[PDB]
Formats: C-alpha cells, sequence, structure tokens
C-alpha cells in the first residue's frame, strides 16, 4: 500500500489486468483514484488504446472529466494518478433515485454538453459516450471518466461508415436516460431497426422543450446533425440560466507560477525551475502532480 508518492488505501474497482484503487498523495494528503494497468497481460489493441487515452487525459482541463495528476510509468506496469470522484456512478442513481427531474438532469446535462464540446474544440472524439462512462462527484458535479455501449451508437455506426456527429448522437441518448432512467432504443438487428427507425418512446411526463434537444440529437442523416455550439443555444439547455447562456467552454489561463505552492514546493526540495520546467513540458511527474494537487 506505497506506489511512489501515494499510500493505497480501498480497491474502488477491479478488472481485465487493470484495477483502480482509492489512495492518497502524502506530501498533500488530497484523495485521488490511480488506475493500476498491466502491460503484459494487454493485447496489441488496447495498448494503442490505452496511450490514446494518456495522450488525450493530458491536453483537457475542464471541471467536469476527470483530471490527470501523474503517470507513474514502469516497463510492465502503468499507473495513472486521477481525481477521485467521490459521488459513483451515474448509473447507480438513476437506479436508486429513479430517474432525473428535468431541472435536475438540466444542471447535469449542461455540463455534459460543455465537456463534450471542449473535447471538440482540440478536435478530440469520445466515439463511445455511456451513462457507464459518467462519475458524480462530492457536489453531485458529472465528472467524464475515460477513453479506454451498442444503444449509444449512431445510425451511420450500423450502416457501415467517425468525427464529431458521432458524440451529438450519443448525447442525446445520454439526455433520453437521464430524464427517463431507461435507454430510447432496444439481440441485434431489433436495436439495428429501433435506432435506424429513429423513433423513440416519448415518456408522458416528459415536457415539449425536452423533446425538441432530444430532435436536435437525435436525427438519422449525420449530415444533418447540429453541431454542439448551435445546440448549446437551444431553451431547454437555459431554463433558469437566462443571464448565463450556454457557450464553448472558457478553458482558463496557466498559472505556472502560483506563489503559495511554489514556496511549499521549493521547501520540499523541488527547485524553482524543475517546477516550471515540468508544468510548461507538462512532463505529469511527481513535481507537475504535487503542484496540481496543492491547488485544492
Ligand atoms: C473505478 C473507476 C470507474 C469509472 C467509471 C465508472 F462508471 C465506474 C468506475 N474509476 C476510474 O477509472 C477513475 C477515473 C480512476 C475513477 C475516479 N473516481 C471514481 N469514483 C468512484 C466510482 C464508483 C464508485 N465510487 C467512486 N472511479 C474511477
Amino acid at each position: 500500500p506505497h506506489i511512489g508518492n501515494y499510500r493505497l488505501l480501498k480497491t474502488i474497482g477491479k478488472g481485465n489486468f487493470a484495477k483502480v484503487k482509492l489512495a492518497r498523495h502524502i506530501l498533500t494528503g488530497k484523495e485521488v483514484a490511480v488506475k493500476i494497468i498491466d502491460k503484459t497481460q494487454l493485447n496489441s489493441s488496447s495498448l494503442q488504446k490505452l496511450f490514446r487515452e494518456v495522450r488525450i487525459m493530458k491536453v483537457l482541463n475542464h471541471p467536469n472529466i476527470v483530471k490527470l495528476f501523474e503517470v507513474i510509468e514502469t516497463e510492465k506496469t502503468l499507473y495513472l494518478v486521477m481525481e477521485y470522484a467521490s459521488g459513483g456512478e451515474v448509473f447507480d442513481y438513476l437506479v436508486a433515485h429513479g430517474r432525473m427531474k428535468e431541472k435536475e438532469a438540466r444542471a447535469k446535462f449542461r455540463q455534459i454538453v460543455s465537456a463534450v464540446q471542449y473535447c471538440h474544440q482540440k478536435f478530440i472524439v469520445h466515439r463511445d459516450l455511456k451513462a457507464e462512462n459518467l462519475l458524480l462527484d462530492a457536489d453531485m458535479n458529472i465528472k467524464i471518466a475515460d477513453f479506454g455501449s451498442p444503444p449509444y451508437a449512431a445510425p451511420e455506426l450500423f450502416q457501415g461508415k467517425d468525427g464529431p456527429e458521432v458524440d451529438v448522437w450519443s448525447l442525446g441518448v445520454i439526455l433520453y436516460t437521464l430524464v427517463s432512467g431507461s435507454l430510447p432504443f432496444d439481440n441485434l438487428k431489433e436495436l439495428r431497426e429501433r435506432v435506424l427507425r429513429g423513433k423513440y418512446r416519448i415518456p408522458f411526463y416528459m415536457s415539449t422543450d425536452c423533446e425538441n434537444l432530444l430532435k436536435k440529437f437525435l436525427i438519422l442523416n449525420p449530415s444533418k446533425r447540429g453541431t454542439l455550439e448551435q445546440i448549446m443555444k437551444d431553451r431547454w439547455m437555459n431554463v433558469g440560466h437566462e443571464d448565463d447562456e450556454l457557450k464553448p467552454y472558457v478553458e482558463p489561463l496557466p498559472d505556472y507560477k502560483d506563489p503559495r505552492r511554489t514556496e511549499l514546493m521549493v521547501s520540499m526540495g523541488y527547485t524553482r525551475e524543475e517546477i516550471q520546467d515540468s508544468l510548461v513540458g507538462q512532463r505529469y511527474n511527481e513535481v507537475m502532480a504535487t503542484y496540481l494537487l496543492l491547488g485544492y
């Protein structure tokens, strides 16, 4: 229970060679979730997908996407240190709470759309968004997990045809999933047909407002599906947010020279130059991890 700068606590998840353990950054006392991946047992394609994830995770900085703090690499094992989302799975919440009232769903959906679009600003497409890919933090805010399933697929994804247009369909599914508690389309062929028809069951409690937005997402033609920037201006998206309309994610400017954190770090034996080089170089080393975590 001591992998590098971290002290391992519980095991919030296990699986196929990859296992997530709740840990604590010893220098800052902060809580993190360490994704421990055994590369010896990983196949040809999954390693390519893993390295894609690590490369993406490094560029993103959205309050609704799980932050990466450190990358601890060994020959056989890879350790990815990410922010731990205390709330749990949105899936278990939809299971327990029953479903979400449009007001609650709106708050969480604004974040989902903002986060996904932010990836799109950077020409990054998730290609597979699911309600069991969505996490909740302490204050019940969405935290999109990782890039590491079929009812969430687009029509042309069956028709044999990969860009941002795909993520727009999946968000329609996600929105429906949140407000109703169920999947809009349901063996194969039965799912293939119902998704291709486009016709989904509209629940009795749904508003005209919410159904219009679903229509903006769930469009059969991939070429006729709206962008996330034009969908952000939708009425349902801004109900109780009249002055604060949803706009493409801000992205804060870099504060690589915080005096509070740098004095504490220089005290720890870190050189002022290595603190700067690690952040400018975006190395995600023990220096970078210590700095990002100190800012909490
Ligand atoms: C364990 C795993 C995860 C991710 C998405 C899920 F939908 C379920 C589990 N997982 C991860 O890989 C990473 C991003 C490191 C992560 C961070 N935080 C949490 N929190 C959590 C999940 C479930 C119950 N209580 C807490 N799970 C994480």
